[PDB]
């Protein structure tokens, strides 16, 4: 507690101007303060779930040396919409590898369905998350039908504290060994859907990966991210929206306002 919001920030304020909820954890993980705003509220994941996809894929080829050269072909059913890699390899295949860079980087539907099939679904998911200490993840169905966002439902939820703490053990921590954390960093780095949200925040001149989400209904959208700025240890924040009614629209503005926020109260100058 003695480290959480040493200095406050007008979050309140501008999630009413949103017209909904705005989620943020924030971890200097250097000195552990913390910046923390609805942080143990549940927020529908989205797309962000596919960067712990990933990551538990990762994991289990430290069991299987060879899982990510696997060839995966798929038939026109897995072609699922917005599946933007995938869909360009349909009469190819791809490996599980370029299926986990699809699914970080692009958000790609398709691929996350494959690579969900591969650890068991959604509950295989959740097993991981569960393996590494988070308590709070869960993953409970497929693309697109988790989108769904529903008001008061924790279906297919997490908190921005699970997410950056989990975010923390799997890109900083030791929950990955030392090759697949690498790799799992490299696949955040290279995320093309992110520009105007958490980035928008962060300087240029710093190393940031992410993983965005957008659900498309009731204001949900969101990104995690851990950031490297320079000469200092690096930051991993969460920031997660929801609004009550399910024409409501999603703002990136608001992403990126609510993580400049957040490097303001640990303290990290920059934007
Ligand atoms: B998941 O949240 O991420 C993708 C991409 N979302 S999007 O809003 O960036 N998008 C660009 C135009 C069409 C959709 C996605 C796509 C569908 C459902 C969930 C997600």
């Amino acid at each position: 507690h003695m480290l959480t919001n040493l200095v406050a920030e007008p979050f309140a304020k501008l999630e009413q101007d949103f017209g909904g909820s705005i989620g943020v954890y924030a971890m200097d993980t250097g000195s552990g303060a913390t910046v923390s705003y609805r942080a143990e509220e549940r927020f529908p994941l989205c797309s962000s779930f596919k960067g712990f996809l990933a990551a538990a894929v990762l994991a289990r080829s430290q069991q299987q040396a060879g899982l990510l050269d696997t060839p995966i072909r798929y038939g026109k059913n897995a072609l699922v919409p917005w599946s933007p890699i995938s869909e360009k390899y349909l009469t190819t295949g791809m490996t599980v590898a370029e299926l986990s860079a699809a699914a970080v980087q692009y958000s790609d539907n398709a691929a996350a369905n494959l690579l969900l099939k591969e650890l068991g679904g959604p509950a295989g998911l959740t097993a991981f998350m569960r393996s590494i200490g988070d308590t709070t993840f869960r993953l409970d169905r497929w693309e697109l039908e988790l989108n769904s966002a529903i008001p008061g439902d924790a279906r297919d939820t997490s908190s921005p504290r699970a997410v950056t703490e989990s975010l923390q053990k799997l890109t900083l921590g030791s929950a990955l060994a030392a090759p697949q954390r690498q790799q799992f960093v490299d696949w955040l780095k290279g995320n093309t859907t992110g520009n105007h949200r958490i980035r928008a925040a962060v300087p240029a001149d710093w190393a940031v990966g992410d993983k965005t989400g957008t659900c498309g209904v009731y204001g949900t959208a969101n990104d995690y991210a851990v950031v490297w700025p320079t000469g200092r240890a690096p930051i991993v924040l969460a920031v997660y929206t929801r609004a009550p009614n399910k024409d409501d629209k999603h703002s990136e503005a608001v992403i990126a306002a609510a993580a400049r926020l957040a490097l303001e109260g640990l303290g990290v100058n920059g934007q």
